[PDB]
């Protein structure tokens, strides 16, 4: 294997972390290969749910438990911590919460969250890694309660960081909350990779085009597909009900990614740096509700 850039894996990985038998626990979680029975029996389809009540329900409590795990998170983000480290307070979190981090086991992802940090686009695998100054590093945190799974991401900066990955970071969220603000009723998924290329084109940067939003609620992934890029032939049209995820990666190169050897982390091509935003949204009449939001502060991380 030819690395992309400067990072690597840095091995050994912990063993499997065991969540008690107490919590509830998604189909795969005890799948051999961390397949998904009630995802593959609608593989075929792209048909959207329309949430009862009780699902919406279901749905904004994991989702205000996955915002108050991901703060954690951010806490914990400083020269010379492990992304382990922050994987094991994660899922010391989650199980406080009475809640199973729905990544583990996940297609036999073998941790808790993913730590996405410079060049890697997404599903990068918590390790003995120091985080260094000057990166910028993701978390990505999903938790399952009571049958709903809640997704959400943020980058972070490690201390100080140079003016590229400012603007990077800045222009990766601003994408992000433009494609938030289209949502309604009668939009089609189709619309939010238009918003989302435009204006990072504008600011000098790509789009990736192999991992897209999606439904999500009882299934972690579900319909609908909700590409980031210009041009897709994604199918729907928004209905209030609907729940889904935006979760845009836009890098200082070229889009294009490929996958380490682990099978999970994917990389920019160009070795170039990526940054990513996601938020689960619930579809309302008046437009939508941010499932993800934090409630007690107006800015993500990043700008405090
Ligand atoms: C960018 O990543 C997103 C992603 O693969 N979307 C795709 C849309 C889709 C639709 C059907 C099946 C798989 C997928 C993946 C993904 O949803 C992340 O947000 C999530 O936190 C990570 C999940 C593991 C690492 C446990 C997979
Ligand atoms: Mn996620
Ligand atoms: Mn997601
Ligand atoms: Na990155």
């Amino acid at each position: 294997y030819r690395y992309t850039g400067k990072l690597r894996p840095h091995y050994p990985l912990m063993p499997t972390r065991p969540v008690p038998s107490y919590i509830q626990r998604p189909d795969y979680a005890d799948h051999p290969l961390g397949m998904s029975e009630s995802e593959q029996a609608l593989k075929g389809t792209s048909q959207i749910k329309l949430l009862s009540s009780e699902d919406i329900e279901g749905m904004r409590l994991v989702c205000r438990l996955a915002r108050e795990v991901l703060d954690v998170a951010a806490g914990m983000i400083k020269p010379g911590v492990t992304t382990e480290e922050i994987d094991h307070a994660v899922h010391l979190a989650c199980i406080a919460r009475n809640c199973y981090p729905s990544p583990l086991n996940y297609y036999n992802f073998p941790k808790s969250c993913c730590t996405s940090v410079n060049e890697v686009i997404c599903h990068g695998i918590p390790d003995r890694r120091p985080l260094q100054e000057g990166d910028i590093v993701n978390v990505d945190i999903t938790l399952y309660r009571n049958g709903y799974h809640g997704d959400l991401n943020e980058t972070f900066f490690v201390g100080e960081v140079d003016d590229g990955a400012r603007k990077l970071v800045q222009t990766t969220y601003e994408c992000l909350m433009q494609a938030i603000d289209a949502v309604k009723p009668g939009v089609r998924y189709r619309e939010l990779g238009n918003i989302i290329q435009k204006h990072a084109q504008a600011n000098g940067f790509s789009v990736v085009r192999s991992y897209c939003g999606h439904g999500i609620h009882k299934l972690f992934h579900t319909a609908p597909n909700v590409p980031h890029y210009a041009k897709n032939k994604a199918v729907g049209v928004m209905k209030s009900g609907h729940v889904f995820t935006i979760e845009p990666m836009i890098c200082e190169g070229g889009w294009q990614d490929e996958t380490w050897p682990d099978g999970w982390t994917a990389v920019t091509r160009d070795g170039k740096r990526s940054a990513q935003f996601e938020h689960t949204l619930l579809v309302t009449d008046t437009g939508c509700e941010i499932l993800t939001r934090r409630l007690d502060s107006a800015r993500p991380h990043f700008m405090s």
